[PDB]
């Protein structure tokens, strides 16, 4: 949408000098419009086109600017109080709306406005930050986090305490992406724009960033930045040249098979009852 | 209780076709009765008999069915709202009740109805899921999670960010069990029905599942599925056959001694003041 | 303050026999006074003097005694209820106060009374326990925890799911300290009085306690208890004598450089807008 993109790209250049007081109504209204569209899933920060994920840098820009244009407001918790500038997505939902949108939200799961949550998902107590997109069938297990602008595929299981990297701080070029049908094991973390290709199974306590060596013991091939579709990855180490010590790495031990599927399947009984 | 077990086992077979609308009052009432009993500690999903933990599969079945028989309801948070089908355990407690039950609940710790919490425990902000049982004296530290149906012994310390596996998704045969007097170090995870025997000390960042090799450096013995009573376990790796790389494992480095006890003791000053 | 320190040190000796009922008004009032001072930053549990961090053991004592002198009270959550004896820091703040104190508090972040939060910090949903001190510019990312009495420097970034050890349980001699300008990578844990010196970068999934070997591959020097200023630390292992297995350790791989700074910088656009 040019009328919106234009204003966004002009404002971004003046980011440092914009404040909630000096911002003109045009930039304010535009940024706000863009956040509502992300919130509804009409727009998304990254999308797959021709077998490639592309990032719309200007939607990322809008997310950033929202922090320069909005002022903080006291939010009343019950026993306590908060002071922040991004509204809560569900603050205004009624049963009819929850009923139509079709996902389950377990207290105290919290989602910021500007994040899209699809039908048939289950959010256990967890956090979904602004700009993120969580597709159909996915479960975000306890204390997991979906970082700003992150893209999560359909039928994905993000285990307890798992973290998917954001793009706000530290600042990142690209969002982190988890394709369809992946299983991410407990306490693992995927950051810095790494792409976990569809049907992959990441074991527990695996840490993937751009500097992480993803070693394929079968081919000897070492990857960086992505997990090839259908891999089973676990933690390991690679020895130094003198064998004096070893350093952490992720190892692709095999391709997903029946034995693997037996341990990571989604439970449909917990999904939306049509 | 046969009158209840019977109905449960009949219904479970039709699990996929049961919905909150078509379920008959008999199955509804039964499942509900069983959840109240788990909630009060009168029944428990697994129990130790003759030096063996046994799982009552039908109590697990009842837990599962509760998700087929109950409908979602809007739950009013303060700044936000939730939409789920399992009530909050403490929603109706008054001071007299908390005073009688004798445990401490630190905001925003949350527990689902159907989980048993014993006297003299302390829940820092954490999550205890349906069907779980948390025995006397235990502390569940910050952002720890006690998964569905998990069994936690007396005087156990579950450190910050620790996860004890559930049985709902992925679906599991048996609950995860932590016997009396264990210490589980920060950020560790214990899943898939592994049993951590009494008096064991699990260090930080240790990940135990059924596939994890638990290597005893002293005997060369490799365990699977359980941590022998009184072990001190830490993270390590075992080399591949070509020494080309190494893969994660848990190592039993020694048996708990005075030096160990010095670092993992429970603080009675924080327990219930009789 | 002698008038306060005296009462504190006398009472501490009788800790086990003090209860909320038998405690005399003098000890009660004193302990309470000391907690208010910690809350405001007028006093702090540890402080750096002459290039050395010193711990005021008696302020730690006061923190402990607060648990012997105060009784539990029901705290009304919205959907649920809690029962604890430490008030919520922000329960009484209004917009004017939040506006003057100058930090951002993202729901559902929670802080206990007795912890100091400085200007220009951002608390994503996280936990800050009693006695802690969080200095200017710092961000406490999602599900991170600042343990009791811990000291966090200025401009520090505590990543998602990071844990900084407390001193209450297990009981510790000294608080854990993170000096200015450090970056602590996701899911890492720093405990047992370890000191991370200024400008250091701790990677993801690094676990540091007093028993952790911090190996400097360049010098062959092995540290214990502290991370030398300006280090980049990552997870690794050191081989056993027979090469039969290896055990976890932290490795200092290099000194912070431009390439490192490129990945761990603070985003000023998210800080307080003056
Ligand atoms: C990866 C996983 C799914 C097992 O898959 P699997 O297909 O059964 O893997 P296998 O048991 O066949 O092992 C295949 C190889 O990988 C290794 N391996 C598998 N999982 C491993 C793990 N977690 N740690 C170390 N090694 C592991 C085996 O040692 C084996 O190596 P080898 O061929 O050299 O001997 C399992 O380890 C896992 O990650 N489970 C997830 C638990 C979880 O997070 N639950 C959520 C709770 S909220
Ligand atoms: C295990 C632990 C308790 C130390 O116990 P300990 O009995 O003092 O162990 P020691 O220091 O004697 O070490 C014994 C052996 O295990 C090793 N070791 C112990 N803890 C280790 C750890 N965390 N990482 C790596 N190695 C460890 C030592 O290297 C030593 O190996 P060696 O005999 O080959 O040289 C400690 O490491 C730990 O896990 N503390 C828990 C911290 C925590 O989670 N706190 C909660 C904050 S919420
Ligand atoms: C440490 C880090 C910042 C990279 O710093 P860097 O200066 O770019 O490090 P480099 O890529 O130059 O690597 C230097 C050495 O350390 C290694 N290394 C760096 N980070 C590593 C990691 N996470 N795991 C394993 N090895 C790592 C490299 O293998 C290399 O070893 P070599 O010299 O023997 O080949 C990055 O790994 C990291 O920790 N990012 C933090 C992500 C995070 O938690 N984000 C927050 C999300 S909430
Ligand atoms: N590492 C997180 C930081 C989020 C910070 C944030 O959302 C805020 O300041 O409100 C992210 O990049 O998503
Ligand atoms: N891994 C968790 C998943 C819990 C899901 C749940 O409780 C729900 O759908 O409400 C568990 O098996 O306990
Ligand atoms: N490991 C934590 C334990 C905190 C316990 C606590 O604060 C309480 O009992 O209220 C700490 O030592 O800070």
């Amino acid at each position: 949408m040019q009328q919106l993109q234009n204003v966004i790209e002009s404002a971004f250049e003046r980011r440092a000098d914009i404040t909630p007081a000096n911002v003109d109504t045009v930039t304010r209204e535009a940024v706000n419009q863009v956040i509502g569209l992300l919130d509804s899933g009409a727009l998304r920060v990254a999308e797959k086109i021709d077998g490639q994920w592309v990032t719309h840098q200007w939607l990322k820009k809008a997310v950033l600017l929202s922090f320069r244009i909005n002022d903080n407001k006291v939010m009343d918790g019950a026993e306590t109080r908060y002071y922040d500038k991004v509204p809560m997505k569900f603050a205004d939902y009624d049963e009819a709306r929850f009923q139509k949108e079709g996902f389950r939200v377990v207290p105290p799961a919290t989602v910021r406005q500007g994040a899209f949550i699809a039908r048939n998902t289950v959010l256990m107590p967890s956090y979904v930050n602004i700009g993120a997109y969580v597709d159909e069938g996915t479960m975000v297990d306890t204390w997991a986090t979906v970082g700003s602008c992150a893209q999560i595929g359909k039928n994905v299981h993000l285990s307890g305490g798992v973290g998917i990297g954001g793009v706000l701080e530290p600042l990142q070029a690209n969002p982190t992406i988890i394709e369809d049908n992946c299983f991410i094991g407990a306490r693992s973390e995927v950051v810095e724009g790494v792409i976990v290709e569809e049907g992959s199974v990441i074991s527990m306590g695996v840490y993937l960033g751009q500097s992480t060596r993803i070693y394929d013991r079968e081919t000897g091939e070492i990857h960086y930045g992505r997990v090839p579709a259908g891999s089973v990855v676990v933690s390991g180490n690679l020895p130094s040249k003198d064998g004096s010590y070893s350093l952490y790495c992720a190892v692709i031990v095999k391709k997903v098979d029946a034995k693997t599927r037996g341990k990571v399947g989604i439970n449909e009984l917990l999904r939306t009852i049509d």
